DNA sequence: GTCGCGCGCGATAAACC
DNA sequence: ACGGTTTATCGCGCGCG
């Protein structure tokens, strides 16, 4: 159900949603493989939505 | 996405609730099994296919 | 397969309650995780251990479901 | 850290513009692949190595 | 502080045809 | 004088502190 809820960093999403950062990056890279999201370069990386 | 369509069309053509293996796909489509499993497990990560754990695994159209 | 006996003897120790991961076994036994896992997967197939799917997967002593 | 010196030594003795995999380096040099990759990725960060995209990744001397 | 990692994978045993 | 080839969860990309 975590995927249904979800630029910003997974660092920010972890504190905003109260979820371990490991689980946030897991759903981001999954939906990024699903194409719905796109990752921008940064440290930590930036995450935006693809239209 | 071209290889993804040959796999999805066959599974869709091959019955409405039937599954098949990567080996069967390898033969029917004339493609090394490595390329088939590369696409199959990718479609499973995308949610396009449902994987039945087995030896070999069985692949069916996903929700 | 000399390590697989040390894997079980470490697993059978403190084995009434919880389980452990392969990364923990890699450090506990001073063995590269490449050998720990391929011993574990061979151990789970032999019926001496049971694999609990996870991230990372957890490994314990096999529990009879007879 | 003489592991970096022998990796570049192997890729140098391989040929001009020749590339190989991390799994091939692990066996020819007798070193765990876990150690090989952490150096190959580091040598690319220093700019001394270039990584061809693929599966597995192909490693060659940088033509930067 | 990037990190998502689940990985065992063959220096293969076994199975196949 | 002689079983070659493919499977196995085999999909692996992994380097991770």
């Amino acid at each position: 159900h975590m995927e249904q809820r979800i630029a910003t960093t997974a660092h920010d999403l972890s504190g905003k949603l109260g979820t371990p950062k490991k689980e946030i990056n897991r759903v981001l890279y999954s939906l990024a493989k699903k194409g719905k999201l796109q990752k921008e370069a940064g440290t930590p990386p930036l995450w935006k939505i693809a239209v």
